[PDB]
């Protein structure tokens, strides 16, 4: 519950979502990690599909997009202790991809939390309790997305 929320919130002090250049770069590096290490997910990215980490670094789109997804991870663990808000927000995340026809097999949402934890691991050293807490948010998000 609230200890999971607390351990997740603090590993997130290392990924900024403010206005600085730091945050713009943390949003970009996340997409660098998925494009260079999960190449199948690049195809859901409309005419950026054969992008490399390189191409991802200089396109202004990933600076904005990176901020959209880093804010959604920060919102899912600050709402974890109120499951009604947490579940409602996960449904809206689904609805917002469906809005724009980004339809994804339910096992890509599970792959995401393996990708996020690897990305944060480059940003800070996660200890086993914190890794444990991200697994639990990941697991619950995945069941909810699965309806
Ligand atoms: C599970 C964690 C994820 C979160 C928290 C997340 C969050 C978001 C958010 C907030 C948006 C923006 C919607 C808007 O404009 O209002 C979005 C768009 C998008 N997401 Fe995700 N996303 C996730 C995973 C994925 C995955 C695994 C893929 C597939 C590679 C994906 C592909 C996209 C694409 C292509 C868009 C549309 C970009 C555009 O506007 O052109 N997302 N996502």
């Amino acid at each position: 519950a609230n200890k999971t929320r607390e351990l997740c919130m603090k590993s997130l002090e290392h990924a900024k979502v403010d206005t600085s250049n730091e945050a713009r770069q943390d949003g970009i590096d996340l997409y660098k990690h998925m494009f260079e290490n999960y190449p199948p997910l690049r195809k859901y990215f409309k005419s950026r599909e054969e992008y490399t980490a390189e191409d991802v670094q200089n396109d202004p789109f990933f600076a904005k997009q990176g901020q959209k997804i880093l804010l959604a991870c920060h919102v899912l663990c600050a709402t974890y202790d109120d499951r009604e808000t947490f579940n409602a927000y996960t449904r809206e995340l689904l609805d917002r991809h469906a809005r724009d026809h980004v339809h994804m097999p339910p096992e890509v949402w599970t792959d995401f939390w393996k990708l996020f934890e690897e990305y944060l691991g480059k940003k800070t050293t996660l200890d086993e309790p914190t890794k444990q807490a991200w697994h639990e948010i990941g697991r619950e998000f995945a069941k909810e997305i699965n309806k």
